[PDB]
């Protein structure tokens, strides 16, 4: 049929495992068939990466600060079991960290709802959005066993002792053995993670709110809340105001409850920590993680990476493997596509580009909703496990291609 | 009447909850057991009045003869200080008293089974026990202003018997913030021990839940120190009992939670805790349903009261002369669960008879009588005014189920 001419490359990061098989099958049978991209690809499997050092990772995530938009298909972090699994000359970070911090920008989770499929927490219909800052709290924290009594401070000492002062904080008197910890965040880092974060409310036309406990953190979750009120009142209210959605701090405990109570739709902005057991959380409560994706956004707004939120899904793969039979959901890696295609048409004003996104998102969830036909996932959110309930991996991609061809007749 | 042989503390709190307070303690307590309650008033007003004091007699009070049973208070802050013009800004008095005491809180919803949760699957209790000692909330936290080094630094008391520490824990480029924390051996073992004997007087799973994986050092000590004193004192007694303990990863964790049907106990970390409680405690329903215990590591001293607050906003419509809809379930069980222990320390199953005969009657008042406050109604969908009772009917009609069920 006819073409859709995409104007701008697209880069693409290719997985492995589980993931890998479904994608190759997404691309052949519902991109491209559709559409004349030029695609910068960069495999990312576990073999590609231990053989080039692990440069091709870093090559993709300039790829795409270089062209603006990514699609990323699930890579295996690698781990102890991994490192001997597929003979690795070491653990490899992983490749999400590592284009994550090349491309500076923050990561946001959204569940995609289908009516159809029960929520574990049945009022949440529409999305709830959460953006992690991360960069490094906790997950860059020093920490020690302190054996007995003693004294325990924070020191600061000042690269230029004329502008600022040094500090020396008492933070604790040991009167036995224990255990202490120290953390930073910095201002840059935090003002991207605002910037990011309102940018995304913008474009999703939802309402945005910051959580933090700065009842206790005065200073340091203070912190967060001055810059993104600064930045706020300074570039985006106006914007927002036209829109008719708000932003505002909140306090975690106030959100977190004021969230399982709501019926969603809306976006969470969090520290590395809340975000990180937050997500989890709120993943679960919406149901599988075949219906969870992510979209990486950048402060300046130009630079995108789409992917599924959930992993390679090893257990479908070990199956897989053998033969045996696999209902794995492509719902999350389908969106990967259509939000980074979505995008892509966005930057370049390609309106027939941004059309069949959405078109080849409606023909993937009518099946579901329309259709019923689903992977077992989905269908045991109904309560049906009958293998008469759920389809295979590759029924399901069947049947929205098919679809896909009646709804792409216009 | 019943005899309860050692004296029970009791601590009066303020605003709606000192209301039904005073009404239960008449209506289903009082005329049913000759006991010696060792009153304080906790409200504002004597609190303030007393610079405080009576709280930490209160407290006193406790440790003295084991069990508490407490009204919720109203907790201080820059607006309490001008409403009730305070002299200062008195600290929490349930972290007060959690001080002198020590011990830890444990967050327990009540399920009535006619009522259905936010998460509709649960239908068992979900504990939260919350280390309440000092993470984050006895840290130290700062502004950084610029380029400049961060190091943690320990100086031991005795260099003879332990080395100093000077740890790089970063080199600003910019401006940013910085903190730090700590936990004891000793807070943690006390945690520790709490949890283990909650679980065994509740019969139900427990798991620890913390962050190992990236905070090796900080939170591998939770783990090795609850696996430790698991083993030393408390995996006969769970073994015994078919009930199991285990270490989770939070993220781990909380996702099993959220696609569990309820009926285990998670020990949490300050923070997690902190978080974590208002998720489950809404997860469930009403904070109207919602209690909490605080048990002490010796497993000799209670705290009972309900999980949720004085209710302000109620107290106002109270305070205009309009007509009320308060669930005072949690604190009638604040009452039980309190006079539980309290037979259970003295031997008096006749005591914990009736405490047994009171949560039944006030729960049945709702089960089968099908009355019940507005916060209950509204979780079964009606949202018609018919359908639910005022605050004191609530009461009347457990008052009177509560007699019919005394009577065998
Ligand atoms: N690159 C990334 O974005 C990313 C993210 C997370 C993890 N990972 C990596 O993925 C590998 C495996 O991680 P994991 O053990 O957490 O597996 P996973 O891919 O995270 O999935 C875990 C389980 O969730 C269910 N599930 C996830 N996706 C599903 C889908 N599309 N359809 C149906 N069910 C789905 C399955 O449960 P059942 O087995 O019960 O069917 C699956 O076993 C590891 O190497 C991990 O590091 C990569
Ligand atoms: N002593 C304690 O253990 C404790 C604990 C928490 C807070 N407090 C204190 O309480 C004051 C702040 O209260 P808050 O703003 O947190 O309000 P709250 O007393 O915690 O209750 C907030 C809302 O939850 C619902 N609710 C709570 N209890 C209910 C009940 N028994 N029956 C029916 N509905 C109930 C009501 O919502 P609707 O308005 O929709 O009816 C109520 O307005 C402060 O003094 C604070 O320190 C004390």
């Amino acid at each position: 049929f006819s073409k859709i001419k995409v104007k701008q490359p697209v880069v693409e990061l290719d997985g492995d495992e589980m993931t890998r098989i479904i994608w190759d099958k997404i691309k052949k049978k519902l991109i491209l068939p559709y559409l004349d991209v030029d695609l910068k690809y960069y495999d990312l499997s576990v073999e590609s990466r231990d053989a080039t050092s692990d440069k091709i990772t870093q090559d993709a995530a300039e790829a795409i600060k270089k062209y603006g938009v990514g699609i990323k298909c699930a890579t295996i972090t690698p781990d102890e079991a991994r490192v001997k699994e597929f003979n690795l000359h070491k653990m490899w970070k992983s490749p999400n960290g590592t284009i994550r911090n090349i491309l500076g920008g923050t990561v946001f989770r959204e569940p995609i709802v289908i009516p159809r499929i029960p929520r574990l927490v049945p009022r949440w219909e529409k999305p709830i959005i959460i953006g992690r800052h991360a960069h490094g709290d906790q997950y860059k924290a020093t920490d020690t066993l302190i054996p007995g009594p003693g004294s325990l401070e924070l020191v600061y000492k000042p690269s230029d002792p004329t502008t600022a002062q040094p500090q020396t904080l008492k933070v604790y008197d040991y009167k036995g053995s224990g255990v202490a910890m120290a953390m930073y965040n910095t201002d840059e880092s935090i003002e991207g993670f605002a910037h990011s974060s309102f940018k995304l409310a913008i474009d999703k036309k939802l309402n945005l709110f910051l959580s933090t406990k700065n009842t206790i953190l005065k200073k340091y979750d203070g912190r967060f809340k001055d810059i993104f009120q600064e930045v706020y009142e300074a570039q985006y209210k106006s914007k927002f105001e036209q829109l008719g959605i708000h932003y505002e701090h909140r306090l975690i405990d106030d959100m977190v409850a004021q969230m399982i109570k709501s019926k969603g739709g809306f976006i969470m902005a969090l520290k590395n920590y809340d975000g990180d057991v937050q997500s989890d959380i709120v993943a679960q409560g919406f149901g599988s993680l075949g219906l969870m994706t992510s979209i990486l956004v950048t402060p300046d707004g130009k630079t995108f990476e789409s992917e599924a939120a959930h992993g390679t899904v090893t257990r479908h793969y070990r199956k897989y493997q053998k033969g045996e039979e696999t209902s794995t959901n492509s719902i999350a890696s389908i969106f990967a596509w259509s939000r980074g295609l979505l995008k892509r048409g966005e930057l370049d004003n390609t309106p027939a580009l941004c059309k069949f996104a959405n078109i080849l998102e409606s023909a993937t969830l009518n099946t579901v909703q329309q259709d019923g036909i689903m992977t077992k996932d989905l269908a045991l959110a109904c309560g049906n496990n009958e293998r008469s309930a759920y389809v295979t991996t590759e029924e399901f991609l069947d049947a929205v291609e098919k679809r896909l061809q009646k709804e792409i007749k216009s």
